């Protein structure tokens, strides 16, 4: 009767002591934190951490009891796998290799992939093909290492539904490729959200919890968007989902991040409770 | 790369020393054993410091421990009609999952015995099914892969039987860990099976058998080149583990060196380099 609840790294204060980060998450009542490896040189430099830095993270996790089971790899927005610039695409694949090695090192269960063929450039048939082939190569790296890659449902039309991610799953036909729906992103298009959630059961390994509006996929306060949280929670519970939920928010920049996080936590937990969890 | 590993029990009976040896023998990883012995079970009760010591050694040598063979369920089976015994099985399952989380183990290989030292029946099968479901719920929360071995036991003696369970459970954290020796020691269409299971195969045990254990490589009925070419042509890109018990052979290191070269030659013949 346990429901693992997590908080996005970027909801908490920015300081790079992981022991304190994990200790804070613990006091706020979270079971885990999801690491961000984003477009910043600073967070990307984590992939070049020394052995001692990697083992310090493991130590902090074992000592606090607060896991880092997942990594959001949004760095691919900057170095996408579908880039027509072969130099950019090579660094995207290199980032993928290092993220997988990083996950092996520190015991990260799931690398959440960004479903962008290109983000800053215009998409075409070539970027789609290169994204597909880059994704296949990534999944082969993941197969060797035995590390799960889970495709996020995106703020972007290529990967804006569970159905589209399932299309990729059928193509790859690999146990290390799974689904990480974001119920906010899933609700901000023209999807039959409740059917999508049910359809993805069997491949859903984690769920991002955030609110959205059409065209607005970031920093929409809980309750001010279009997400039907209770219905999504009901669908997932009734279909047999037993995995974690991660509250995605960016309260890093707030006057009091911990206070913002605590409010969102209680808000989300109330909707889970209503849905029988 | 073709990731190649060695079973824990193929090397003589500390982890730093074990991993450094495996490194010098050319192996990318070691598969840990959590068997019926109180000795290896006690690992599930390791202190935080003992767990951290193993991680330290893994990071230092570059030799991974990505999988655990959980054969302890032979002693505390999930289908046991004795509630106390079944409860011990489920507690072992919980502790094995927690141990894999702590130490960064990727895959726990499950034993597909409803019961082993007792005769099976509808009730043991029913109990095992429910225990499996509970185990998979634990694994879903922890995000740890449980991979069913294809067994020297009728309930799970083919990839098909494990796929049946996979369809029942419909959960991303339940996968397949075929043993090509076990697969070949019954009346299966083994190449059909290997192909059917692609999409769920996360690891492969490499051993020879007769219609089960310590059969020298090339002396049993397994067609290694055929199994390797089916796996390669089907798109398998995961690890291979050489299963042997040369811990107590005349010269353990010399035995595994020979087995490694023998296996790699069979792989080469199938187009794997």
């Amino acid at each position: 009767k346990q429901i693992p609840l997590g908080i996005y790294e970027k909801a908490l204060p920015a300081g790079e002591c992981w022991l304190e980060r994990l200790q804070l998450a613990k006091t706020l009542g979270f079971d885990f934190v999801e690491m961000s490896v984003d477009e910043t040189d600073e967070r990307l430099s984590r992939l070049d951490w020394s052995r001692e830095q990697r083992l310090a993270l493991v130590n902090a996790i074992v000592e606090t009891g607060v896991r880092v089971p997942s990594m959001c790899l949004s760095a691919h927005r900057r170095f996408p796998l579908g880039s027509e610039d072969d130099a950019v695409r090579a660094q995207g694949l290199e980032i993928m290799r290092k993220a997988i090695q990083f996950a092996q090192d520190v015991g990260i269960r799931v690398i959440q992939l960004a479903g962008y063929d290109v983000y800053y450039q215009e998409a075409n048939n070539e970027t789609r093909r290169r994204f597909r082939d880059g994704l296949k190569e990534s999944v082969e790296m993941a197969s060797r290492a035995q590390v799960t890659l889970a495709m996020e449902i995106m703020d972007y039309p290529l990967m804006n539904s569970i159905s589209k991610a399932l299309g990729y799953a059928h193509y790859l036909n690999n146990p290390w490729f799974q689904l990480y729906p974001d119920i906010g992103n899933l609700s901000a298009w023209d999807n039959d959200v409740q059917m999508e959630l049910q359809a993805g059961i069997g491949h859903i390994v984690a769920v991002h919890v955030k609110d959205t509006k059409p065209g607005v996929f970031k920093n929409v306060p809980f309750g001010e968007g279009v997400v039907d949280f209770e219905r999504c929670f009901e669908t997932l519970k009734q279909s047999g989902y037993c995995g974690p939920y991660l509250i995605e928010m960016w309260s890093e920049t707030a006057e009091d991040p911990a206070a913002e996080v605590a409010k969102a936590r209680d808000w989300v937990k109330a909707r889970m409770a209503k849905a029988g969890m």
